[PDB]
């Protein structure tokens, strides 16, 4: 009731980064990505509690790293499962008014970004997403590699995290709101809210909140923090 | 007739990079971006000629930098005008079978990427575009910041250069062409069929200081 709780999905293994360790636990200039992501949230001064979802076998390590500044839970076999499992913790009697979902991969997210997202929830917006103008040309491509069209670019945005929701809205969306289809039902949380007719609002993202995915992303991160 | 000619738009001033010099002529670890771009094309071993379009007042400088490994032309006031002006050079009697258009900004493009694009033109594809998966989800947004919808990201790609075309197809497209962002767009406008090949993360466009930093990091070791 005024209170902001942040869910941090960090239960992925980071296939495309290929760094011997599951991505979130990769060390970058001393601090692991999970630690950086968590610090990023707390330093906004507007996050009351962090729930971090990590791989089942890394429960202890996470606790050692983060100490008292985040609750630990085991993640699932895809991002949706993980956010679902984390949502369990935020149930009944004493549920917070607001939830943030924040990718651990976006480990250089400025606290200023978190602040803006929360500011928008406090203004009455049920769902909030940080966004950036498009940098490359985007083409819709079918399954053969054939271009189906070049989407008109002005009404398009690249979306980031943390995404903010009123808890009850996010909860509905994940629960049965997943009628849908079999497994991994999306990396993007606002999608689920849209599936059930929720209205998602947009705020300025930040280039620093990019998702560390490939070695090339890692290099930019190293460059950003070593300076 | 078998031959590949590459057009390199480099006539932009690079507003968003703000480096005192027009972007293409920015030095990165000794070599300018235009030189890097050009070398990237030649080293593929499958580009026969390079046409570089630079700002009208940098014609000489370009020539000094590049020497004998690229023809120089003045560019126009936007990217389309520039590609249009460059296309003039590739006209009648002895036109090449294939054209590549390659942003000078994408200065770390691996020669392997160029080779793949050309390989696809040699396989019979009229138009070819190198692509990457998207990191961020794309959403449609109204003028107030209200999300209107989220297209299926798996049916969406981020497009790079060099883009390859059969010359006659590209020529029609520009000479029919209603900025325009992207060369394949024009081919699509007139119903041409664009094929896709794997891009490469190294072929990113240097746009902002943040892009520059990654580039510096990539070339320094
Ligand atoms: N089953 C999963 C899969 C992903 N994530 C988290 O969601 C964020 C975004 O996912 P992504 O960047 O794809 O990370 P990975 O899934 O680990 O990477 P990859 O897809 O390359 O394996 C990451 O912090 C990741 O750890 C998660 O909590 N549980
Ligand atoms: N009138 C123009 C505009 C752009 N370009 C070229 O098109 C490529 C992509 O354009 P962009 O990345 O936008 O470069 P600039 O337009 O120079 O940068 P900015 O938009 O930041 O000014 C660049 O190699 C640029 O030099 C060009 O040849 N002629
Ligand atoms: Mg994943
Ligand atoms: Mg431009």
């Amino acid at each position: 009731a005024g209170e902001v709780v942040a869910i941090v999905p960090a239960a992925g293994s980071g296939e495309r980064l290929a760094v011997g360790v599951p991505k979130a636990f990769y060390q970058l200039d001393g601090q692991t990505l999970i630690e950086r992501a968590v610090d990023g949230l707390l330093d906004s001064g507007v996050v009351d509690t962090v729930v971090v979802a990590v791989p089942a076998d890394r429960t202890d390590e996470a606790r050692q790293i983060l100490g008292h500044r985040a609750m630990i839970v085991a993640g699932g076999s895809n991002r949706t499962d993980t956010v679902n499992l984390a949502l369990t913790v935020l149930s009944g009697t004493a549920e917070p008014e607001f939830v943030l979902v924040h990718d651990a991969a976006r480990a250089l997210t400025p606290p200023a970004l978190v602040a803006r997202v929360v500011e928008a929830l406090r203004d009455g917006y049920a769902a909030v997403v940080p966004v950036l103008p498009l940098s490359d040309t985007i083409k819709a491509v079918d399954a053969n590699g054939v271009v189906l069209g070049t989407p008109e670019r002005a009404g398009l945005r690249a979306v980031q995290t943390p995404q903010g929701f009123t808890t009850d809205l996010l909860l509905r969306s994940y629960q049965r709101g997943s009628l849908d289809l079999p497994a991994a039902e999306y990396t993007d949380d606002a999608s689920l809210v849209e599936h059930i007719g929720g209205q998602v609002q947009v705020v300025d993202g930040d280039p620093l909140a990019f998702k560390i995915t490939t070695k090339l992303d890692l290099l930019l991160a190293q460059a950003i923090v070593h300076h």
